[PDB]
């Protein structure tokens, strides 16, 4: 069992759950993996990540008034990492329709990243961060399509002067 | 709106199960039969125990597997199948993984203050994820993979007789 590879370009959406809060968050995902940037689309903000520049977005879906600030985090794509150990391997839904998706942990410096995604061609289906086994940050994906349609996405409004 | 699947109420596989409390993911093997109204899981590495609930006799039993210590109490609370209630509001349906590799999906909210939220399968009705929130804390979230309909053996419900002579 090697790892795949994941899409590195592609539009969905996903469910976002935080401990701190406690909440599931619906929103709209562009993941552009090859230009490092990525936007989400609250299902109430909307907020455009640029990691090769050092800058964030958030936008008042209403107001478009814009924040713009420093993105500190270094950048962690959505894929499996080569040096992941393999944890499990199932099947989500039954027989007569089924996925065959597999399990993955990477545990970068005691904080730990465990991420499922689908087995042939490799749709991230979930994404968990973990301290000291307290699932800090969980995400979930579907309705996945690759690339971007429309790149505007990522160019903040004129707002964000 | 459209009308709820009806899942199939009698199954084995496996499930991770998050508590908030805890905080935490628990792998383990399950052993679901709605029409007895039982349930039994199996604790997996990844101090592993053993539980089998029976509703309709209302105890439950945690077993312990490496000493086989059987502890019995009774059942508080009512039984909840695997299963959308016909008054479940439909929130959204969606499609995990990508093209010749993906299901579509359904996921509903009961709301039975405590709100309900579990997500299953549109063709066949399979159950993926089942979600219980107290006023938006997930409070427990469980999701249930590798289902083979039916019971291999129902003697997975039986207790061991250790568990006869417990309290």
């Amino acid at each position: 069992p090697r790892p795949c590879q994941a899409p590195q370009q592609w539009e969905g959406r996903q469910v976002m759950y935080q401990q701190s809060s406690g909440r599931n968050s619906r929103a709209l995902l562009s993941y552009d993996g090859l230009n490092q940037r990525v936007r989400v689309l609250d299902e109430l903000f909307e907020y455009i990540l640029l990691y090769k520049d050092g800058v964030m977005f958030q936008i008042d879906q209403a107001t478009k008034q814009c924040s713009k600030m420093t993105l500190t985090q270094p950048w962690d794509p959505l894929d499996i990492p080569q040096n992941s150990t393999f944890e499990d391997q199932y099947s989500i839904g039954g027989p007569q329709e089924q996925i065959t998706v597999q399990e993955w942990s990477d545990r970068k410096s005691y904080e730990t990243w465990i991420g499922i995604y689908t087995v042939k061609d490799c749709y991230p289906v979930q994404e968990t961060f973990t301290i000291n086994y307290s699932v800090i940050l969980s995400t979930r994906f579907f309705d996945i399509q690759l690339g971007i349609k429309d790149p505007s996405v990522f160019t903040p409004p004129s707002t964000c002067q």
